[PDB]
């Protein structure tokens, strides 16, 4: 399924080239511009664990998740991955635990040492 495909066929978008964050562009976005550090970004997402369980979705909340890019307000894989996206893009992102919640996990939904899968849609970005 989609997690296996990004695992086996995704692009390594880490600067270290350690394959800790893998990406496939699923829906091509607009033009060439990507957000800059500090921009307010608006995203919809769904996340799954490697046991197949859906652990969260912003779609189910009827409002986007909003954060300031490149500030550590999200797991590392998201700062890295969202920075590569165009407006309107949908991607799949595979996040090894060193770019996610590590050995600690996040109680109650994320176990220790968890590889995470996301589908992410970049709705908009703006400077403040
Ligand atoms: C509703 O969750 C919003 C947010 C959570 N976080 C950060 C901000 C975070 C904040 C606090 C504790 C754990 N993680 C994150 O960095 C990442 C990436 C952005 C989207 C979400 N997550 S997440 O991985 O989907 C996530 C993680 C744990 C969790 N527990 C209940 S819903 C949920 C969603």
């Amino acid at each position: 399924g989609a997690p296996a495909t990004v695992t086996e066929q995704g692009e390594d978008i880490t600067s270290k080239k350690d394959r800790g964050v893998l990406k496939i562009v699923k829906r091509v976005g607009n033009g060439e511009e990507t957000p800059m550090i500090g921009d307010k970004v608006y995203v919809h997402y769904k996340g799954k664990l490697s046991n197949g369980k859906k652990f969260d979705s912003s779609h189910d909340r009827n409002e986007p998740f909003v954060f300031s890019l490149g500030k550590g307000q999200v797991i590392k894989a998201w700062d890295i991955g969202v920075a590569t996206m165009k407006k309107g893009e949908i991607c799949h992102l595979l996040c090894k635990p060193e770019y996610a919640y590590g050995s600690a996990g996040s109680l109650p939904k994320i176990p220790s040492n968890a590889t995470l899968f996301f589908e992410i849609e970049l709705l908009d970005f703006k400077g403040e």
